[PDB]
């Protein structure tokens, strides 16, 4: 068989039947007799096909597989693959190179020391050394980027490769079985038992892995026998946790200080699935308070490594998680009492506050909805006011790279028919990836975008003052139609300028047949 | 003096008055206090912003200077980058980093292994190791983006470094003068210049680093005293040459045996200003055919070294052709037969043949338009339809990288304010830097985006055929309302659905005050 | 308290006592004050740092810290690090940089990209951005090197950041304890167990992680309850199995063809900590024949992924290990039966064979005692012929990478005063870390050290053979006087041109109270 039939036959045999794509004429002879049993998902720009893909691979839990055109292809989407470095999101990134007798003379659209281009953003790089050993390589991207910890990988392959004669060896491949599905030994699993059972004060913390593993009803369990409070590890990409469920208590500030003061007489705190910790603004001060032990579960040894404190176990977190939660004894303590229901802020007729948005989205959305988050001086309060009671109903750009949740929010809803995604992004952050409003389109992905138009970059003209900067430039976005936008690319749009506006919006595009753009004023 | 103080006045000494960018958190301390001296240039998306820059620079012939936001906005611009280093772009692009407390345990926003990030795509990359190296590591920046082979390259800067006390001795940074215009010894210069005069018939070929060096006249008057048909080498990013001089032959196929054949019975074939060659579709066969001896005159070894054949000479490309054009005899040799003109191609009154817009197009545009062209499937129709006599009047994306054209159209227009510049961009190419029409509305750059709609990936649906290619996926993209797009970033917009449509189109643009998008109804 | 004070609370509080060092003027501020409870052991090349540091790190199954010059230090020893990146040895290698101050006019010594300079032989590799950042990163490289899959690390620390004030927060760092003793979950550990148990003919394949890990002796209990033929994996750089225990089997040639046909009629196959396969000579045939599944147990999820067949489990081999010799049943399959002892070879009164070296190796040194092999023609032989009981009695370079054994040799006798270490190393390998004697001899570390004299490069005089390849030069080393060589660095030196002077050499050496030399001269 020839190397495109065989890898063809190894990414069905590893489950593998869709591909996220930019086709350029490097990529035209592994696009070309393109199996009835797969599906191409077109997008416009390829930050616009990592982030549709990204999306997709979160919400299944699976890996995800990308063909981008060569260097300038990869490169447009070197920013997505920040966010999915720090989302560990198992993406398998392949591009076509040139033909292996014209990459010397350096023709155009040959990939120069291409294994180089994406690092550092990927867990392994690679190009072949032979038309042969492609199989081989693209069984090795595939494991590569499914054990923990996740993350995305990258394979360049000259385009003359695929007509050629495989190795017949290569069958091996394509049943192989790769399992990461481990957890701590008996022995030192009792002396953390023991601990997490002997503490007078725990709390736990939960981060993105928790989601991606679907840890999340182990973690309720847990919280449950503990009786401890929960929190997520700031600077959330998911949501691990139901939000009103009694034990917890939000989205941690992304500060060291006031992390350590959050911890204050907590005896020992339970970290699963999080980096210790993603900390963002600057806030100096005590990494943990005395009296406070920190313990941290991850599958990541790059974060286990880095922590600053406490001690690490490097495992997988659907392991750890089942393990503890069914491990630990049933405390006496009382249970802790739910948050109390976020405070209903006034609203004129006028422009609205986001308070509002998030109040009216809970109320009409359904319960099952998911939720993407890129309105960035929004997400405190965003996190208080949806109730997301199911696991994988939130994601944020994990490495705070923008042009991710409208892309992402098209493969989500992809990879979860039955459940309605409803994308809020910032009228800054719309643009960033602008086109994938078109694959919503195109593929007829019921996708909503909630666009909070307040002609400015917020979040940046906040932390200007707060740095008390003045005359930064560049900090206004006005001018932008955001209903022209969508009709461009053929999404339907309404616009909510009220209160009364947004209700009949929502109403209206909740019940929408396809893709729909709601553009709404909000407060400056 | 601060470190912030201190690298403005380092800037303006090294005559740098522009930023571009999309600002960010790591990137407020160095935007505050921005000097009055200075202006500001927003665009929404970092290919954009990079996109907008490199076209500014090609066109003013000087460095440009670029602030992007951490590893998530230095990712968006990496296909941009891959345009700029095959163009020789002189880019000074500078990325904020997290503050050097918060670097360590990767705090969101982090760029981790910065200096790693961009490569292989820059000449230069670093992070400086204290606050006090920065204005330092901004002078080599400048430096090397601006010496031969100019180039693009890369700066990360900690925020907390702005504000912090700069080394009282990098005064003598700001004043620094280095050159690196140079040419051949005089003893190796005359051996050269002989092997010219004793040429029976030899031919010049020219490529893009002649019109960043203003070589176009010099070369000219080489190309009349040798009496010697002139191509401009394969892949062409610019254009060199004035396309009705009676010498001008035309753009030289991008393949090894059409090139060859090409030059056959060409004694000396002189290379100035390309890489040998930029070849792109697969045509085996002879690099040269025997009787043919190729000199080559570049700028940066990188080409040198890699020339399949030929010898080579390193040196500065306005130095060496105003020097072999002064040196060299006046041959008494006929001038080559004039070219044929372009056919004009059977139109009805639907829609338009790609040759039809083109011809109209140099019947309307003024002599000193300047047009950039990312209408894959047509380039050969318009080199042979376009007369463009004066330098700095045609740009294509070196790398073959898509995004460039329409917001380099942006960056030459501000660069040119008195010469139209046109942009002729087709359906699948307009996409992927959308965004950039939102920096030409907000500062009135009156560019003109002429968008050649067939529908689809034209020259992909044609490659495709060649190969025999059946089942390939994602050529098409139907369903995008160019006006509307247009509408939604603030600039005017027409439609040319048919040959009177679009005289009368272009008449009205031509007259505009502002940007102007023309969405053209083109054949498939 | 300083940087310097911090760092070295940390290093003792995380079991670091030794300091393997070249030193220069980048290091001596981290060598001042040195503190008492800490020693230094000089060797006079860094690949003899590097290498005595990677043996006291395998023998002593912890991490050996490493301190190196600049760069030419650490490319000194970059030829030892490529074989402590096979070995997975936890190495700490520490490098002096140039002051800050200094690093940007790139001032004698400076190490430029220094990150970058190990790679790709690192497991991780970075300088800090800050002299406060110092100790936080000494924590993560102690931590990465120390993590399954064990590998070498590097941290390059400008000088002038010892003196400077630490973070006080940096005391949460001195305790952490970070574990990956993991193991796969009960369910498919119950699956595994089940396949072993039902298996017809299974047989047992054990790399050199088994050894590492201590995990020989579960081994062992595995082997005896399953009744499995047991082989090494091929090119070993450790011995994790009794090599005259009725189960073994001995080392598996490096094959594809000749591993697969040994493999025939075993149903299963488990590999535990190995990768599948350190294949080395051209044999190309199947992976596995048709009747096969494989089955490896590895630490190394690059192994993992690489492997061309087979399923996998990334796990700690200690716990695997332990688990699976404690949950399979007893088979009652017939034990299988020893290996014959090898024959005799004819020996004449001239030079010595190195079947009767080894013969005689075995016959006079204590059963404890460990050996080095860097005698790559006769591999084979010593695997047949020593009789091998215990653990950590066996060290070859996991990368073929010559000048290994020597320096190896003494820091495995550092790290185990009580058992003899005797290096059987060729008469080309003995000379690449020739000056690691100096340091067995000023340490008084009594290695014994066996020449094996043939005065040519053996193996490849051997595969010139093979390949029909005639007229290759350098294969040839006359010459050389190693009892001279011996002199020079202080070690006492014996010869042996005969099987008596043999005998009557080794009975001197294994009496002596210091490093001994024997030169052995041994047929072509
Ligand atoms: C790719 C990229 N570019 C630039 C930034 C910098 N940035 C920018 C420009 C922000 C403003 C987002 O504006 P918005 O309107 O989407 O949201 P708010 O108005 O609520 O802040 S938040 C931020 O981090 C980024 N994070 N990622
Ligand atoms: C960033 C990027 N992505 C994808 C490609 C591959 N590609 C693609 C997708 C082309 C089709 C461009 O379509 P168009 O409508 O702009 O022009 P034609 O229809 O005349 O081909 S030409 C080409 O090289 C590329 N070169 N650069
Ligand atoms: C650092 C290094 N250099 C060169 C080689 C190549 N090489 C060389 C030069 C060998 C000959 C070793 O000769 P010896 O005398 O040590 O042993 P034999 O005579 O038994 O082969 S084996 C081998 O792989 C290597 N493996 N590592
Ligand atoms: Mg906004
Ligand atoms: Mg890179
Ligand atoms: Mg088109
Ligand atoms: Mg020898």
């Amino acid at each position: 068989a020839s190397v495109h039939g065989t890898t063809y036959e190894l990414l069905r045999r590893q489950g593998i039947d869709t591909v996220f794509g930019n086709p350029g004429s490097n990529e035209l002879p592994f696009l070309k007799d393109f199996p009835e049993d797969f599906r191409y998902i077109l997008a416009l720009q390829e930050a616009c096909v990592v982030g549709i893909a990204d999306g997709y691979a979160q919400a299944s839990r699976k890996p995800a597989f990308i063909n981008l055109h060569s260097a300038a292809g990869t490169g447009n989407a070197m920013g997505a693959l920040s966010n999915a470095w720090n989302s560990h999101s198992p993406l398998i990134v392949t591009a076509g190179q040139q033909t292996r007798a014209m990459i010397g003379v350096e023709a155009l659209l040959t990939n120069v020391d291409a294994a180089n281009l994406p690092r550092p953003l990927v867990k392994w790089s690679y190009e072949p050394a032979s038309a042969a050993e492609v199989p081989h390589a693209m069984s090795r991207a595939i494991h590569m980027a499914s054990m923990a910890p996740q993350g995305p990988v990258y394979l360049s392959v000259p385009y003359d490769d695929w007509d050629k004669d495989a190795d017949p060896q290569s069958h091996h491949l394509f049943d192989r079985h790769v399992s990461s599905s481990v957890r701590l030994n008996d022995q030192d699993l009792d002396i953390l038992v023991k601990a997490l059972n002997s503490a007078s004060n725990p709390a736990i913390v939960l981060g993105p892995d928790v989601d991606a593993a679907n840890a999340n009803a182990d973690c309720v369990m847990l919280a449950e026998r503990l009786k401890a409070p929960v929190w997520v590890a700031p600077s959330a990409p998911r949501c691990p946790f139901p939000t009103r469920h009694p034990c917890f208590r939000g989205l941690m500030p992304a500060g060291i200080a006031a992390i350590s003061q959050l911890l204050e007489g907590h005896d020992v705190v339970l970290v699963i699935g999080a980096p210790v910790f993603r900390y963002h603004q600057y806030d100096p001060g005590q990494y943990l308070k005395p009296g406070t032990r920190l313990i941290s579960v991850t599958c990541d040894p790059l974060e286990a490594a880095r922590a600053p404190m406490g001690d690490a176990i490097v495992a997988d977190i659907g392991a750890m998680a089942s393990a503890l939660a069914n491990l630990v004894e049933e405390s006496s303590r009382q249970l802790p009492t739910a948050a109390p229901e976020p405070a209903k802020v006034d609203q004129d007729a006028g422009r609205l506050h986001p308070e509002t948005v998030f109040d009216t989205l809970n109320d009409m959305a359904p319960e099952n909805a998911i939720y993407l988050n890129e309105s960035t001086s929004t997400t405190a309060q965003m996190w208080q006011r949806l109730n997301m009671r199911n696991p994988g109903s939130y994601y944020f750009c994990a490495a705070g790279g923008l042009g991710f949740a409208l892309p992402a929010a098209i493969g989500v809803q992809l990879a979860e028919p039955e459940r309605q995604v409803i994308a809020v992004i910032g009228d800054g952050s719309a643009n960033y990836s602008i086109s994938a409003l078109w694959t919503a389109a195109q593929y007829n992905i019921p996708t909503i975008f909630v666009i909070m138009n307040n002609g400015t970059y917020g979040i940046l003209r906040w932390f200007a003052g707060v740095l008390e900067a003045e005359n930064v430039p560049g900090l206004d976005v006005p001018g932008i139609d955001f209903r022209a936008l969508a009709k461009g690319y053929g999404v339907q749009a309404l616009k909510a300028d009220n209160l009364e506006q947004l209700k009949g919006s929502l109403q209206e595009a909740l019940s929408a047949k396809g893709p729909v753009l709601i553009e709404v004023s909000t407060v400056s």
